[PDB]
């Protein structure tokens, strides 16, 4: 049945035990092969506490962990301290967990390259797999393989997709080796992240001849979001179509922000559902470091997940312990699993939100002015480099109703590719609205999903160059867990008669079902919209022959949704004709079945604004209705030329606001093109070059961190609006009146033994596009060191930062040897788990000693502390 370009390793084919088929996730015959699943319909397993945050209580040092330079990696104490793992293991065991989790969630190559062990994830994955077997083997008990998101969000280009993968695969064979009973992917930040270690341990899957279970798991911030922006409904999206078994939620906040999101994954998810809180935030109370959450209220919480919304796998993550374990373990014996839904509502997404397939009444509306045959604008900026005019155009469409996009680089003469790199770095983030990858090239759809988050539409698959390129496209839109066009042309030719069209749609959709296991619900079927208005004869039938194929196939392919190019029927006629007649065959195909159109979406009319005369010749030329005598194209032409505004459109004035309004919304909106031309505008009026700076300027970046800390505003938005302050900058500082000076300096750095840099790099970011110079030291900095530079370049204040409670210290010893220095400038400390009153608690060592809570109070500090 395969051909040379099948290829059903990552995502599975239509016949076995296959994650995905033509009727969804595959539960019972799952089931049957895999005994973890089994008892996930039988009843609620319960799953271990942390793992972490138990190694934290035991009295390590760097001899521990095999010396200095890896003194706080708990990866290396699966060869160091076996033990030490064990214990922790079998105490959880005793408490009563069904399921433990090795411990090598930090076991990646670029996450272990910061104690320099880069060469031995496989390695420490396949000791903390064994570790695992041997405690849970005695107790009965299931081991899950846990692998965690890293230090590097792949969406913002902090590392490529393919040493991300590389990462992944290694750490699972190790895993897979070991002998775990699934692979657990945990504690993701970034929906591209997903995807891509998704199909990581998919492939080492198939390297090792064996196939786990797969579990996938996110934390949500708590504005509501995954770090990157992600929304619960665009990450269930993703998930949705992807060769995974369980989805669910770890860490974050606690329960009580939780709730909600379980509550969206219990109700929606056609897979099981987990849900592992950790014990909330941090505090330290006179000493001892402490947790909010009881165990008696966590038992209170997993009775309610599991007995009211059906959630089958129940624990817990940091700073939870055995006592925890214990009370959810009696909660939860002897409640009987609710069966989780059956089928799933056919949607796409963003990085930031989802979109249905099927809108009510109505049609999925994709923008075609994204390609460079179609769009003289968009071919010009694309061969000029312009980025900001490609995304105006973008956020244009997006203004009149587009709720997707089609992006089409192809040009003669020029590497699809090399555009295509350019380009999709910046769209992935930048895009509020899914992509559609139009090309004929399959390695331009294969790149392109190594770039676009969320979940993506194909354009297209067809049979033209024969069973090769469709089934390869076919399998590329299994693993990537993509929505197909399918275009129905077959190695002998396009297909023009209803006949044709039925033939070829019948047999393309009996390769996607059954042997590539696509539910219907994935394809839309593009029949052919060719131009009926060019001159010729045999041409004017082939808009009917559509239309009546189209509620044909609605009948017979129940599931299905249609796709056609409208703008195609109408060529060889003058712009104002062209749009009646797109927007008249548009309406009449949603009539016959069809559920999403490529359109110019601010060029449809609707048929209440169409004359009428105009309207019935219309349907005169798309059905073919010709007296002798009567030629319906010449009438339709012969209206246009005489009735003058018959589809004349003007849009303007959007921002025609107020100067210093428009100056500030640009900093929110984040839009940067007409800047440096409104900001020329402004001076001339007699606006002073520091009062546009302090008015309208930081009162737009007050806003967008009022809206960020909020949920209201996702954190690529919040590059963006620093972008444009960047931009403002460099545009007014040549022209101000008391020169001289700078804003300030500060050096900042990640304090000794801690690794992990997002957070320190988005502070060097926000204040240096707002004009302060920042020294970044880097990672695991010793305070010696950070005085050196100091020393040398004269900062206004030092910056501090480090993620867990040995990081805070850290900086008391820092602060002890500063006290001691001599040193009486300013330090701000900051940190996932630094709190504020710590800090005050700090200030008995060092008065000038601040805190912040995130880079819009540093912001806050610099400003109040440099004058
Ligand atoms: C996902 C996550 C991770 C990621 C971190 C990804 C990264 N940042 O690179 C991973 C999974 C890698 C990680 C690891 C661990 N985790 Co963790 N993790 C989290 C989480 C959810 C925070 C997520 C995060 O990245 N936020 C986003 C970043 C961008 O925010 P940020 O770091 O806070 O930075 C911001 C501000 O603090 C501020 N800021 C930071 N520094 C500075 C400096 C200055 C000068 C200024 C002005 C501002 C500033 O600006 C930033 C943006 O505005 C928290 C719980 C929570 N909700 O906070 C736990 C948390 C940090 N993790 C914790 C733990 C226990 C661990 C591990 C030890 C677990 C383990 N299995 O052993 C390991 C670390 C091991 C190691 N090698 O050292 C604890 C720490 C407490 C403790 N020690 O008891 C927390 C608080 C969870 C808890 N107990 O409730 N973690
Ligand atoms: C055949 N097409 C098509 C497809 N994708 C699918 N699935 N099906 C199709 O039928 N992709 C490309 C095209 C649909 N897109 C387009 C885009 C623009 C114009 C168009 O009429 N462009 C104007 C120029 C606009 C300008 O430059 O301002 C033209 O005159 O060609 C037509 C179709
Ligand atoms: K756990
Ligand atoms: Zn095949
Ligand atoms: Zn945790």
């Amino acid at each position: 049945a395969c051909s040379p370009g099948c290829r059903h390793h990552l995502g599975g084919a239509g016949w076995g035990d296959a994650p995905l088929v033509r009727l969804g996730y595959n539960k019972e015959a799952r089931a049957k092969k895999f005994p973890y699943l089994k008892a996930l319909l039988e009843r609620p397993l319960v799953f271990d506490g942390a793992m972490g945050t138990e190694l934290q209580k035991r009295d390590l040092t760097p001899e521990d962990y095999g010396g200095e330079a890896y003194f706080g990696c708990p990866e290396v104490l699966n060869r160091t301290r076996p033990e030490v793992v064990r214990e922790i293991h079998l105490a959880y065991l005793e408490a009563g967990a069904e399921v433990i989790e090795t411990n090598t969630a930090g076991a990646l190559r670029h996450v272990l390259a910061e104690y320099g062990l880069a060469a031995a994830a496989e390695e420490l994955a396949f000791l903390g797999a064994r570790i695992a077997r041997e405690a849970a083997d005695p107790h009965g008990a299931f081991v899950a393989g846990a692998l965690g998101p890293g230090t590097k969000l792949v969406s913002l280009g902090q590392i490529s997709w393919d040493a991300l993968y590389r990462a992944y695969k290694e750490a699972a064979r190790g895993l897979l080796k070991g002998g775990v009973d699934l692979i657990l992917l945990e504690t993701a930040q970034d929906i591209l992240q997903v995807r891509c270690a998704v199909l990581a341990v998919r492939e080492a899957m198939a390297e090792v001849g064996r196939e786990v279970p797969l579990q996938v798991q996110v934390t949500f911030e708590a504005t509501g979001t995954m770090l990157v922006g992600t929304d619960e409904q665009a990450a269930l999206a993703a998930l949705e179509s992807l060769p995974v078994d369980v989805v669910g939620m770890n860490c974050a906040t606690g329960p009580d922000l939780m709730d909600s999101k379980v509550a969206y994954f219990a109700e929606h998810s056609t897979r099981f559902v987990s849900c592992l809180p950790n014990a909330g935030l941090p505090r330290n109370e006179g000493g001892r470091v402490v947790y909010d959450l009881t165990p008696e209220e966590l038992a209170k919480w997993h009775l309610k997940f599991v007995a009211e919304y059906g959630v089958n796998a129940v624990g817990g993550c940091c700073g939870t312990g055995p006592e925890h374990i214990r009370k959810v373990a009696e909660a939860v014996k002897g409640l009987a699993p609710k069966p989780r839904p059956e089928s799933f509502p056919p949607q796409v997404a963003s990085l930031y939100q989802a979109v249905s397939l099927k809108q009510e009444a109505s049609l999925f509306l994709v923008g075609e002015r994204l390609n460079a045959t179609g769009s003289k604008r968009f071919r010009e900026m694309l061969f000029a480099r312009d980025l900001e005019g490609i995304l105006a155009l973008a956020r244009e469409q997006v203004e009149e109703g587009a709720h997707a996009l089609d992006l089409s680089v192809a040009w003669t003469g020029r590497d699809e590719l090399e555009d295509l790199r350019w380009l999709l770095p910046h769209l992935a983030t930048a895009l509020t609205v899914p992509v559609m990858v139009d090309s004929t090239s399959p390695e331009a759809m294969e790149l392109a999903l190594k770039y676009l988050p969320g979940r993506v539409l194909l354009n297209s698959a067809n049979l033209e160059d024969g069973l090769e390129r469709f089934d390869r496209v076919a399998s590329l839109a299994k693993a990537h867990g993509a929505a197909l066009v399918v275009l129905a042309i077959d190695e002998k030719g396009m297909a023009k008669t209803r006949e044709e069209k039925v033939r070829v749609a019948l047999r393309m959709y009996e390769r996607l079902t059954e042997h590539h296991g696509l539910r219907p619900e994935d394809l839309l079927f593009d029949l052919l919209t060719f131009p009926i208005t060019q001159g010729d004869e045999e041409s004017r039938p082939l808009a009917k022959e559509t239309l009546l194929a189209m509620e044909e196939l609605r009948e017979r392919l129940p599931g299905v949704g249609f796709v056609l190019g409208v703008s195609n029927v109408s060529f060889g006629l003058k712009p104002r004709a062209r749009r009646v007649l797109n927007s008249v065959f548009l309406d009449e195909a949603r009539k016959r079945g069809l559920t999403a159109a490529i359109v110019d979406a601010g060029k449809i009319l609707p048929i209440s604004q169409i004359p009428e005369e105009a309207y019935a010749l219309a349907l005169d030329l798309i059905y073919d209705r010709r007296k002798e005598g009567f030629d319906p194209l010449l009438a339709f032409m012969a209206y246009f030329e005489a009735h003058k505004e018959a589809a004349a459109k003007r849009e303007d004035a959007f921002l025609a606001l107020p100067l210093l309004e428009r100056l500030k919304r640009r900093v929110v909106e984040g839009r940067k093109q007409g800047l440096e031309a409104d900001l020329e505008e402004a001076l001339k009026a007699g606006h002073k070059p520091l009062d546009l700076i302090n008015g309208p300027l930081l009162a737009g970046m007050k806003e967008v961190g009022d809206l960020f800390g909020a949920g209201k505003m996702q954190l690529p938005f919040v590059l963006q609006a620093a972008e444009v302050m960047k931009r403002a900058v460099a545009y007014l500082e040549p022209h101000m009146e008391k020169k001289g000076e700078g804003k300030g300096t500060l050096v900042l750095a990640t304090v000794k033994g801690a690794v992990h840099d997002i957070g320190k790099n988005l502070v060097d970011i926000i204040l240096s596009h707002n004009g302060y110079r920042v020294v970044n030291l880097g990672i695991k900095v010793p305070i010696e060191e950070i005085l050196k530079a100091v020393e040398a370049h004269k900062p206004h204040a030092v910056g501090m930062s480090g993620l867990l409670v040995k990081s805070t210290l850290v900086m008391k010893e820092n602060l002890e040897y500063m006290r001691d220095a001599g040193y009486t400038l300013p330090v701000i400390l900051g940190g996932a788990a630094l709190t504020r009153s710590y800090v005050e608690e700090l200030r008995a060592i060092y008065p000038n000693v601040y805190y912040a809570e995130d880079a819009f109070e540093g912001l806050r500090l610099m400003e109040e502390l440099t004058g």
